[PDB]
């Protein structure tokens, strides 16, 4: 038997027998998360089980094209794969899948509450940026952008661990929101630029240590935006449909703050005159990303050449789910 199995969290991990000494990483919507060491290439790796991943059409869905995806996608920055692999041995007993990437060390949250630093954020932002530009050139609009599904090393090596939506479940755990932009929060059509929105948002946290749209759901944080903000401007409601039109001119109006009091300088270092220049211009890149309007919002090749960063430069049952993921593994 080319398998062991083993009681990390309260979860069994039915396990290769290369993957030795388990220990729990991590846990997210999508599965269990653990470290391990891999005995054939002699270095650290993490394995997530996906936990009947056919389950429900949302879980198989998600599951069906994150397995297509990694495989066909390749960039420094975005999720590969070591291995794939189920411990069942038919379809009819298929149930669990597993996938392998290399160790990485932190989740953007824990980073994102280290104190701010110019060459490490810039570098960060870099790398986000560069793999967005990635998957928007294989077709990919990600639209799901948060610090819990990016993950870096030590030496500030950053991935993208997820591929976002494509076009419910009776589980209390609770999807994020707070990185989404205005077009997916009020249901509006997107193109590329919806994903420089949610760079904004971790950017912005980055320097201010809060999020900076939260709410209980979209009303709570449409409320968020528009008084930080200000409410958009006239031309922007001309492309909402006709309901989300009404509501959205019916909140109470707000000037909105300049940048300059959204985030103070007091919240960067003013040590040295590398240092406020630096700061000028983080704030100026967060301006042109934290923009209501998608149409005067900064496009992925234009924040690239910003300077603060260039240094730098469809429908199936869960048992036609199930044979799809099984062939997916197998193959
Ligand atoms: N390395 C790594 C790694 C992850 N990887 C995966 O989610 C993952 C592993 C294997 C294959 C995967 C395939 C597709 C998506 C994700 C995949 S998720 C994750 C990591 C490493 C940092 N992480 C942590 O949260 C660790 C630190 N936490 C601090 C807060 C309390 C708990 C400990 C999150």
């Amino acid at each position: 038997n080319q398998f062991y199995s083993v009681e990390v969290g309260d979860s069994t991990f039915t396990v290769l027998k290369r993957y030795q000494n388990l220990k729990p990483i991590g846990s997210g919507a999508q599965g269990i998360v653990c470290a391990a060491y891999d005995a054939v290439l002699d270095r650290n790796v993490a394995i997530k089980k996906l936990s009947r991943p056919f389950q429900n059409q949302t879980h198989a869905k998600r599951a069906y094209r994150e397995l297509v995806l990694m495989k066909c996608v390749n960039h420094k920055n975005i999720i590969s794969l070591l291995n794939v692999f189920t411990p069942q041995k038919t379809l009819e007993e298929f149930q669990d899948v597993y996938l392998v990437m290399e160790l990485m060390d932190a989740n953007l949250c824990q980073v994102i509450q280290m104190e701010l630093d110019h060459e490490r954020m810039s570098y960060l932002l870099y790398q986000m940026l560069c793999g967005i530009k990635h998957l928007h050139s294989a077709g990919i609009i990600h639209r799901d952008l948060k610090p819990s599904n990016i993950v870096v090393k030590s030496d500030c090596t950053l991935k993208i661990l997820d591929f976002g939506l494509a076009r419910f479940m009776m589980t209390p755990y609770v999807v994020t929101r707070y990185y989404r932009a205005p077009e997916v929060i009020l249901g509006m059509g997107y193109k590329e630029n919806v994903d420089i929105w949610s760079v904004g948002c971790i950017m912005g946290e980055m320097v201010r240590h809060k999020i900076l749209f939260p709410g209980r759901d979209y009303i709570d944080q449409w409320n968020k935006v528009i008084e930080q903000l200000g409410t958009p401007c006239p031309e922007f409601m001309k492309k909402l449909q006709p309901t989300v039109r009404n509501y959205v001119e019916n909140r109470p109006k707000y000037a909105g703050l300049t940048f300059p009091k959204l985030f103070p300088d007091s919240l960067f270092p003013a040590d040295s005159e590398h240092n406020k220049l630096k700061a000028s211009q983080a704030r100026d890149l967060l301006s042109k990303m934290l923009v209501i309007d998608p149409a005067k919002r900064i496009s992925v090749d234009d924040a690239l050449q910003h300077p603060y960063i260039n240094v730098w430069y469809r429908e199936h049952t869960i048992e036609e789910w199930k044979e799809l993921i099984y062939k997916e593994v197998m193959n």
